């Protein structure tokens, strides 16, 4: 009906900070 | 009623996310 | 007046999968 | 109008989780 | 209409707390 209901679809693009986290992880560990 | 009772269930999905960080986490540390 | 009311409460049950990431960290850090 | 409106901000307590695994994680690094 | 569907928005707010775990990770591992 309206972007209400996008709203909680967009917090769901929290998912990418959460690869975000392992990037600098792996950065320091590489294998 | 619609999808919208969904959209928070799919969000629950994130949870996903959490146990990938310890698969590269735990892809160094082995042990 | 539904459980549209504890979807949201549900989803907070994420709390747990945090201390999960912690205890794969601590298994090998153990101190 | 109800609790309705504050669950979702109770949600957002799970905000201090995040910093209960970077407790765990300075536990061992200290510096 | 209201603050209502701005509350889900505030959430989105969690974001930051991501950094702040990479945060003390990078302090300790720099590169």
């Amino acid at each position: 009906e309206t972007g209400t209901l996008i709203v909680n679809s967009v917090l769901l693009f929290l998912a990418f900070v959460v690869f975000l986290l392992v990037t600098l992880a792996i950065l320091t560990a590489l294998r």
